[PDB]
């Protein structure tokens, strides 16, 4: 067990760490659209989606992983009818990086933490 | 890592693979009740339950495993007034195939994919 | 691949186990803050919040593992209205076992098996 810090992740407001490293595989708490900077949400969903997987690609970076070794990911949403906008910002993402797409769900929930659009949470694994 | 493929369970509906096995474990998507002859979701919960099973079931056969692999759950649905029915179906699945019940976190989301009334992943282990 | 059995969390109230050791991993089902001795659910939210919790450590303990071995947790609740009580019960219980806070994600699903508050699940690696 190794926990992941990187300041390009917004830091935890809660007791939870980023990530951990087991070695053989990395898990990353659910990240949410919150800038690392700034603390701000973005109001548009393209802009949440696309800052959330930026999260969830930071922590990885910092295990010395890269997007492609993500394996499965959860995606938390608040609104189904957002699935589409989701989906081209996060195909994009992944495609961006040359990456393989992971497995994944998808489920609305009623409320994130927040107040945010989406939460994504990844495992990874190293090759 | 391992992309697993195949005809005997949904397509993805967005940008996902339907299994990656890691050598010692398989992860699927989440898998909803759209029959993989049809595109068709069938209306009544427990053939959407048996279907979800189905689903996962052929994407663990795939990778070379069997039901009795599967170790983790987890299954969204979107009306627990149903889950004395769900869990009828879900029994019988591991029943017929001599399998051990394997680990189920089970929770009632807002809304699913396709407006169906389930969801289910899994993690299988090899050995 | 080898269940786990412990009189010190509840009984399955479905087609599940308790818990699951693969030897690097174990896994625990979702559990809800329901009493193992008495079966009654507390009426308060930092009393089900520390339930929820010994529950899962029952099922971690019980594998032969402390709860400075959980990796990685996820809390569904029903009520973001609770969350500061729940994070300041889950923050107590890991600083009393002085283990380092775990991966986690967080969201509010529609309702839970038996109407509880929360329900938690948790991945914890041995080594």
């Amino acid at each position: 067990k190794k926990i992941i810090e990187t300041q390009r992740a917004p830091g935890a407001i809660g007791p939870y760490v980023q990530g951990v490293d087991l070695g053989s595989m990395v898990f990353t708490s659910g990240q949410i659209p919150v800038c690392p900077q700034t603390g701000e949400i973005p109001a548009d969903v393209q802009d949440q989606a696309r800052l959330s997987l930026e999260n969830v690609k930071a922590i990885v970076v910092a295990a010395g992983l890269s997007v492609g070794d993500i394996i499965k990911m959860t995606v938390f949403i608040t609104d189904l009818n957002d699935f589409a906008t989701i989906n081209e910002v996060y195909k994009q993402f992944f495609d961006e990086h040359q990456a393989t797409y992971p497995t994944r769900s998808c489920v609305q929930v009623a409320r994130l933490p927040k107040d945010v659009k989406l939460e994504i949470e990844a495992i990874a694994v190293r090759s």
